[PDB]
């Protein structure tokens, strides 16, 4: 079952208007989100009209939708409602800056996947729920979390005025419940190095073409990573915060391990902390910085992500260097 939204929360929605500072910052990579949590849903309103069209789903059906999956976002440290507004902020960014490359239907789509990505999130791993054999992962034996996700969208957009696709025609519909599907299993970190591996190659030997579906799935799936890690390609301050709550979330899962006689994993360890800078330029290192640097070579416009994510990497040695 899922929660609904209130008839106020959708109607507000509809009445919101985004002030003319924010439409040219929110066009940059950069953009943080962060300092107007009362707009969270109303930007995604006005990303969705600038990228798709202002007439593309129904207005009604749309301001429902939205407040009905924030509701549906736990109050965790940092799998919340607000990291979900970012990641689909970066993929409006990314988007914005490659529009013909991507049809109608996939811009549609991976707006509401990367909205959705996340949704009904425990504040757990997938490595966590396999070893304790929780409920969800008798029901997904691999990528859990994100075939719940998924599943998770799929309720929502089946609830009462809440289904924003149900104007596309019969095997549109099957193609955007595709897109998101594909795109939220990619998130999952586990899947991301073997397709980060396999589009490198494709790019070296030229041979990576757009036409190609199996091609085009692969370039979203790392749009879809580089999403969802965008965190490290804001200013210092806002990369150094994020940080501080995507650790209270792993420090909890650990402190669970724990309460069960079973160590984490350093990362997941509060007892070490000291270790989470060195931790962070070993993440920069094997999964950031690669993934901008193979998204930047596919996608040149998305460039500005890997220069702040070198930008942060060399900010997190200046900590283990003492600067
Ligand atoms: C990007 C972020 C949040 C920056 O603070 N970050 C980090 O520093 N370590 C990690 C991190 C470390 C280990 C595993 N996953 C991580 N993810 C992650 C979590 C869930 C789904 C996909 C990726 C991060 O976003 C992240
Ligand atoms: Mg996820
Ligand atoms: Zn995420």
């Amino acid at each position: 079952h899922m929660s609904i939204c209130t008839s106020e929360e959708w109607q507000g929605l509809m009445q919101f208007t985004l002030p003319v500072r924010l439409c040219k910052e929110i066009e940059l990579f950069h953009f943080d989100i962060g300092p107007f949590e009362n707009m969270w849903p109303g930007i995604f309103v006005y990303m969705v009209h600038r990228s798709c069209g202002t007439s593309c789903f129904e207005l009604e059906k749309l301001c429902r939708f939205i407040m009905s999956v924030k509701k549906n976002y736990r109050r965790v440290p940092y799998h919340n409602w607000k990291h979900a507004v970012t990641v689909a902020h970066c993929m409006y960014a990314i988007l914005q800056n490659n529009h013909t490359l991507f049809t109608d239907l996939e811009r549609k789509g991976l707006l509401i996947a990367c909205l959705c990505h996340d949704l009904d999130h425990r504040g757990f791993s997938n490595s966590y729920l396999q070893k304790f054999d929780h409920p969800l992962a008798a029901l997904y034996s691999t990528s859990t979390m994100e075939q719940h996700h998924f599943s998770q969208t799929v309720s929502i957009l089946q609830l009462e005025g809440h289904n924003i696709f149900s104007t596309l025609s019969s095997s549109e519909y099957e193609q955007v419940l595709e897109i998101i599907r594909k795109a939220i299993i990619a998130t999952d970190l586990a899947l991301y190095f073997g397709n980060r591996k396999q589009l490198e190659e494709m790019y070296q030997t030229g041979s990576l073409n757009l036409n190609n579906q199996s091609h085009r799935d692969r370039v979203i799936g790392l749009m879809m990573t580089a999403c969802d890690l965008c965190s490290v390609t804001k200013l210092w301050p806002v990369t150094k915060l994020t940080a501080n709550d995507i650790y209270a979330e792993f420090w909890a899962e650990g402190d669970e391990m724990k309460k069960l006689g079973i160590q984490p994993i350093p990362m997941m360890d509060r007892d070490k902390k000291d270790e989470v800078p060195q931790g962070q330029l070993g993440f920069y290192n094997a999964v950031a910085i690669p993934c901008y640097t193979t998204l930047t070579q596919i996608l040149p416009p998305t460039e500005p992500l890997l220069k702040a994510c070198r930008d942060n990497l060399s900010q997190w040695e200046k900590v283990i260097r003492g600067e």
